[PDB]
């Protein structure tokens, strides 16, 4: 038993954990399958990819090509179909016809061995016709065989009868493959479109109240849903909707002692009113929640609930399951931390006394909300809980409900972030907010669109309730406009947290990424009507970006992305492609000064020739341009963040 | 059945073809085992490598360390023992003591819960003391436990009693390990020292003849062995010693027609007088071979026979086994080609008709020469035969005789060269002869000493009967001295083909790498006695280089190699280390012009601080120096090709 087959097929990619975890795709997504393929001697080889659906049914004939000269690295693009677990193999084989052609095109014109050479080609084409299924094809090959053996015609006439485009066609479909060798199957997990592509919007229902009842309900907060859908979003992400503890409840601006009417942080879950399977009483009943979900569904909006595996000191688990927490010698439970951040209002979970009870209760809670229409969960801080626990929980839920999507809020070191996606997490938060220079964005997006794309799907939130980057603080509305362009065009999934449209950017203090008067600790009513009428919102820009994404398949994928050089450090340029759709973006990363630059596009990367010129339409303005290998641009902050151009037919 | 453990331990290296082939070492060789190790939350982790011998007995406690901050990549050096098939795993675990220490050193000076902190540390140390085997260790830890619980003492004094170097030593030897998680075992093949370390000498026995009998015999050739051993070599590699064909026998200088007394090419194996198991009648009998082997053994020389799986047209296989060759429609057998090279005097073997008979016959021939003391085989052009054939043959032979070394003579593309080593070849010819500038040499040996060392051991032949590089053609004797210094100091295995020490460098023609009047097609008698008498040889430099290697364990390994920068393109500097032995080498790559430069050593990479001077001795002259962060060198072609220095005490 040899590790290597007759014709070596090695190091098939993509591969996750040496084959023990699946590579990932979504319905209709294209990606490259590659392998190292070669043979002994100098004769030619060929290779093809066999992608099998969940029932074992192979896909179309998919031949591979050597990706670079002298590397023996071969590749071919496949497209994922319906959801489920697929498999793919690589088949390699001797290519006797190419070998005989290449050498017959030398020996016949120079009179060497012609009768012996032409008869050798007749014997090959004969073996080729034996493995050809259709009879019209089978006679096209036997006609070339007979013409090859016709000693009464010139040798150049006999040879050329086997090198015609009509013999090219049969062989480019049913080629003669020698010593066919196969790799071992590699698994592929195909999931639904929303796992890769979608626009996300986060807001606090309790903030959308009334003058008489300032604490909003699910029934008042449902009034925001039409505006959210009108901005082109597909997913509404809600902070925890459960009762909030009173013991050590935090006050406004993250103060230790709440006073009077303070509402506390929604992530300090649990009170005598209920736990993770309960509704905050100021938000209404489980019946109102169904109404909210139903109204969201009518507008094309899916709900994503926050899942925070933690407890306030008043959560029922504290006395019903004391072994789910670590107790110090005096019996107290230390509050959760994530340094240098401290959460004096919550307890972390201990997983090693009763791991089965925790997993059983966790999937029960998730299935409760799944029964009420929640098919997406934003998982709070997964990296402070055991990695294997999430692997077990995700596999349990997806085993019965493969449509459920899990998003990992893991802002941590690279190894943990990769592993969490590799063990099941459909989506991952990223380093996006901390990549603001051209070098940072080019390097990070090269990483996310490269090998990481076989297991990680990025969700680019331009802001979060805990992340107001110094770029937005110092750049004002122009900064908000640039980050929206970048996030919406660089990832097929992007999102914002309410208030971003209004360019809220007052930090807690200098050096902090917290908002002043953070919504996490207080109701935040907003004059949405006045901002629209006074034009002080970038919702129109947000709306246009989502329209452009809904209209251009290139912005609904991740792996096809290429950066084009500019002569200005503040100006970045890149393109993305999907079939015949090509989008080109040029962004001025300077929010305070106008920048002009030449954009030297990589034309073969666009499928064009260096001399060619193409018409483009700036989808932000409707203006038409004609662009070639060198293009002048002038971008003024406030007036224009970027050009978002589509290539016209 | 989760893939990931309690404490994630991931991507264990070295790994070869995802664990389907073993990583390699030789007895006494050290290498690094690495893994990605981390845990949820912020508590500390530890890790260690468990190395098991062919019986399953684990090696010593081998703790790992994080190789670079923030990477979660851990490693530790291991050392292979006896030959056989080993295994290795990485164990990861929570390290609570480190976690508690880092917290207590902050909280006790701050007066924050010090009674609770020291009591948490007492219970931890109690858990540690139960595990330790000795009584002197258990009394030690329990003494620190009681000092922690002594409330009559100050808080800092109670804590300090747990951080004393005595308690540091107990747990550095027997650490408390929580939630021990293990990787799956990976295979490691350990082989004898000769597989990695050895100096080789190739020569044709027939050229060592007499005036009355010009064609040498095994008996006359044996008289050449003393000078070979005196030069410090360990292996003699003989071209094929079998009968040579007559049909299409090449003439002198590779002419297509041999005339009269032309001896022909030894690689054209086969005549009616016998095949691969026979001996050329002009060489003698099997008994004379045995005498040749015995005289080799007496001088400390192993025999390496060339194995060329190919035939002359007069080889008995041509008619006894016709299906071992590819026949054309007319029944003729096309001669072998490695284009644009033609060998009209041999037939290539076909493997697809009777692969079993070929494998059976190949191992039979190999075991016959093994019965006569041949434990090393130089395999001729393995890359024109199927990869799986060599995997099968090497597995069969090494199954009964693991001491047998196979050397792949595969000057081809990188993927086949790497695959051949991974499927079983103990040694590999390399691109050495085509790596002559400082950039070429630095880049190539970074590759060989890096990850490839896990599966490939390089044999640095400075010349072969087919390779006389233009650097030697144009550089004369100084160029021969440069390449011998490089080959001997840069790889633990290196070799020369006879005539190299006489600086034979006359090409067949300009731009060729063939020798003029090549020894492959004619007797090439050499006046060794006159060469030594007249000093027209570099045998002493070869002898001194080989002795330096025998007196310095650093030059007997591959993985440890660092390059140090200089001021001139033509002057290269590098160092190699093994235990206390550190060798420093400075080479003038210019064989025509004297070069002066400053060698700016990376003193940390040497185990010394930046502001320090340390004694060196050039082992080519005996002169001694004192070298530091900067050192002026002056190298003169013909008198000082290079400095070869050991570090003195
Ligand atoms: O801060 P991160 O690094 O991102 C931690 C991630 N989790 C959420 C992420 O969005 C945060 O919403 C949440 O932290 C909020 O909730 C806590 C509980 O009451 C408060 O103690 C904190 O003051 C407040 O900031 C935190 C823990 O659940
Ligand atoms: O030339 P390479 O490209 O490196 C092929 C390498 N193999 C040996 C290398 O060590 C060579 O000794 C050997 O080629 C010699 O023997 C032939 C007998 O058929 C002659 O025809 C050639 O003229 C002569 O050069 C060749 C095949 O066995």
């Amino acid at each position: 038993p040899t590790v290597v087959g007759r014709i070596p097929v090695l190091d098939v990619r993509p591969v996750v954990q040496r084959g023990r975890r699946p590579a990932k795709a979504v319905t209709g997504e294209s990606f490259e399958v590659s392998a190292t393929v070669f043979r002994e001697g100098h004769d030619a080889v060929g290779a093809n990819v066999v992608l099998r659906d969940p029932r074992g049914r192979p896909g179309p004939w998919t031949p591979m090509r050597e990706l670079a000269p002298g590397t023996d690295r071969w590749g071919a693009t496949v497209t994922a179909g319906e959801t489920g677990t697929w498999s793919y193999t690589v088949e390699a084989w001797g290519d006797p016809v190419t070998t005989w052609r290449h050498h017959a095109r030398i020996k016949i014109p120079a009179g060497l061995d012609t009768d012996l050479v032409l008869e050798e080609g007749a014997r090959l084409y004969e073996r080729a016709a034996a493995d050809v299924p259709g009879r019209e094809d089978r006679r096209e090959l036997l006609a070339a065989v007979d013409a090859l053996r016709d000693e009464s015609r010139p040798a150049a006439s006999r040879l050329a009868a086997a090198l015609t485009p009509q013999v090219d066609a049969v062989l480019a479909r049913h080629p003669l493959r020698d010593l066919v060798t196969s790799s071992d199957p590699l698994p592929l997990l195909v999931e639904r479109e929303r796992a890769l592509y979608g626009a996300w919007y986060e807001f606090f229902p309790r903030s959308e109240g009334t003058p008489h009842t300032p604490h909003g309900t699910f029934r008042t907060a449902a009034r925001r849903l039409p505006a959210i859908a009108a901005m082109g979003f597909d997913v509404v992400y809600l902070p925890p909707i459960h009762p909030i503890g009173t013991t050590h409840r935090k006050g406004r601006n993250n103060t230790l002692s709440a006073t009077g009417d303070d509402v506390g942080s929604p992530w300090a879950i649990g009170s005598p009113e209920g736990g993770h399977d309960s509704i905050h009483p100021a938000l209404g009943t489980l019946d109102d929640f169904d109404h909210f979900v139903t109204e969201a569904g009518k507008l094309g909006l899916e709900i994503a609930l926050d899942f925070a595996l933690q407890c306030s000191p008043d959560h029922p688990w504290v006395h019903k399951h004391p072994e789910w927490f670590h107790h110090r010698p005096d019996g107290t439970i230390a509050h959760a931390e994530n340094p240098p951040k401290k959460y004096q209002d919550i307890y972390p979970i201990a997983f090693d006394a009763d791991p089965d009870g925790l997993a059983t209760e966790t999937v029960r809670i998730l299935r409760h909300w799944m029964d009420h229409g929640v098919r997406i969960f934003r998982v709070d801080n997964p990296h402070t809980k055991p990695v294997a626990f999430w692997e077990r929980v995700i596999a349990d839920i997806n085993g019965t409900d493969p449509d459920v999507i899990f998003l990992a809020e893991a802002f941590t070191r690279p190894a943990m972030m990769a592993t969490l996606a590799q063990i099941g997490f459909q989506q991952s938060y990223t380093y996006f907010t901390w990549r603001n220079t051209k070098q940072e964005l080019t390097e990070y997006l090269t990483e996310l669109s490269g090998e990481a794309a076989s297991y990680m799907r990025p969700n680019f939130f331009a802001n979060t309730p805990d992340i107001l980057h110094a770029y937005l603080q110092h750049g004002g509305r122009p900064a908000f406009e640039v980050r929206a362009v970048l996030a919406a065009t660089l990832s097929p999934t992007w999102g914002i947290y309410s208030g971003y449209e209004l360019c809220e950017n007052t930090p807690l203090r200098e050096g902090s990424e917290e908002y002043l008067d953070s919504e996490k600790y207080q109701l935040k009513p907003r004059d949405w009507t006045r901002a629209a009428r006074e034009g002080t919102t970038i919702a129109p820009l947000v709306t246009r970006l989502n329209t452009i994404r809904r209209e251009n398949p290139a912005l609904r994928q991740l792996r096809d992305l290429h950066f084009h050089p500019t002569d200005k450090e503040e100006v970045i340029a890149y393109s993305k492609r999907q079939g015949s759709n090509t989008v080109l973006v040029v962004v001025n990363l300077d929010p305070r000064h106008t920048q002009e630059a030449t954009v030297s596009l990589d034309m073969p990367q666009l499928g064009l020739d260096w001399h060619e010129s193409v018409p483009v339409r700036d989808e932000l303005t409707g203006e038409t341009y004609h662009w070639g290998r060198a293009n002048y641009v002038r971008l003024e902050p406030g007036r224009t963040p970027a050009h978002v151009c589509t290539v016209l037919r």
